[PDB]
């Protein structure tokens, strides 16, 4: 509907796949080469379904900060025959607050979904499902089951992936450029 939705659509149309694990279907952001991200609660194993195709997982790393606190991001390298467009130049270098973000989801349940979530706070610590978690972004939108893995964007920046909610607020794990240095 406007330039925020334009950037979000451009990311969804080229840099997402539908990932399926034993814990559900997730929006999955491809970052570069065969490297993608998903929430750690997806419990990625040795095999994952990508757009309903059986795909070997070459590597999976559940990230934690240097305090050994959960970040809720898992970086997955996929045994796929095709590379993602490299979007690492759209990743923030530092922790930050943002204005006027969009949360975008693409699954069997929620195809072509875009949500203007407004202001995003650097919330920091969250007890996420009983797990102490750091680097959490917060937005005041009542997000629902099915939106985990959704991409959080502003114009020109890919800032996080949706990992949970409390019925009134939604929470995303930050994406930082330093997670994807090769
Ligand atoms: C409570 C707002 N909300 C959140 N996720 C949705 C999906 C469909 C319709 C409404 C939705």
């Amino acid at each position: 509907m406007g330039p925020g939705f334009d950037f979000a659509q451009a990311i969804m149309k080229k840099n997402t796949v539908i990932a399926r694990t034993e814990k559900g279907e997730f929006t999955m952001l491809g970052v570069y080469d065969r490297v993608a991200v998903i929430p750690t609660h997806a419990s990625v194993g040795e095999i994952i379904y990508i757009n309903d195709v059986e795909t070997r997982v070459l590597d999976a790393c559940a990230l934690r900060d240097l305090t050994d606190t959960n970040l809720e991001i898992t970086i997955v390298k996929l045994d796929r025959n095709q590379k993602f467009r490299d979007i690492r130049h759209f990743l923030p270098r530092c922790e930050d607050d943002y204005n006027d973000a969009v949360l975008s989801v693409h699954t069997s349940k929620f195809p072509n979904m875009y949500i203007p979530v407004g202001q995003v706070t650097n919330y920091g610590f969250l007890n996420l499902g009983g797990t102490p978690t750091h680097r959490i972004l917060m937005y005041n939108f009542p997000t629902r089951a099915g939106q985990c893995g959704g991409v959080v964007t502003t114009t020109g920046k890919v800032i996080g992936i949706h990992v949970g909610g409390n019925g009134a607020q939604g929470f995303a794990a930050m994406l930082l450029h330093s997670y994807f240095t090769d």
